[PDB]
């Protein structure tokens, strides 16, 4: 299925597990109905995979490249990485396919609690347009992944609080309309 928990309030490094033992799980009908998908596919297959080239038709992901996150490869990765686990949203969805290395995706749940997401090689998630998350590697500090969008991409990410959006209206309009 998927391996995600609701993750815990404690400060200190945010690529450890924050994951209290004992604690509660999360599935994927809740994070379907917090408009998120999930996808389990062949990363060695990814330069010519139909699954993907489905998913993309169906989605009109029109756009794509590829990030290699870690010290050596991408510049100014000690900023990078700080801005990612910063809590922000966007105006568009959000679309990673972890193709080698692994990494967790928080994101806040309908009473605005922090569920954190285990993604690995093989893991494709689409956060909505509007949704708080952040983003941060984990201990082994290596994570590629599949960008994926609608059209030319625009990464803005505007931090919290950003709640005067129309996206991020949408999106809370669409919790309260299940
Ligand atoms: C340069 S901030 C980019 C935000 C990105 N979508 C993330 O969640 O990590
Ligand atoms: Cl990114
Ligand atoms: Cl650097
Ligand atoms: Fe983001």
């Amino acid at each position: 299925m998927v391996q995600a928990w609701y993750m815990d309030d404690a400060p200190g490094d945010p690529r450890q597990p924050h994951r209290p033992d004992p604690g509660r799980p999360v599935g994927l009908e809740q994070l379907r109905r917090l408009g998120v998908l999930y996808w389990k596919l062949d990363a060695d297959k990814y330069e010519n995979d139909p699954e993907l080239e489905k998913i993309r038709r169906e989605r009109n992901y029109s756009w794509m490249d590829i990030i290699t996150i870690c010290k050596d490869k991408l510049p100014n990765y000690e900023e990078k990485i700080k801005m990612f686990y910063e809590e922000h949203l966007h105006l568009d969805d959000e679309i990673r396919y972890i193709l080698d290395g692994s990494g967790y995706f928080d994101v806040r749940d309908k009473e605005d609690q922090w569920i954190r997401i285990f993604m690995e090689k093989g893991d494709m998630v689409t956060l909505p347009a509007g949704i708080y998350h952040r983003f941060t590697v984990d201990e082994k500090n290596y994570t590629k992944a599949m960008r994926l969008f609608v059209g030319e991409p625009v990464w803005t990410a505007y931090n919290r609080p950003a709640d005067h959006f129309e996206a991020r209206g949408q999106y809370v309009k669409f919790l309260a309309q299940t």
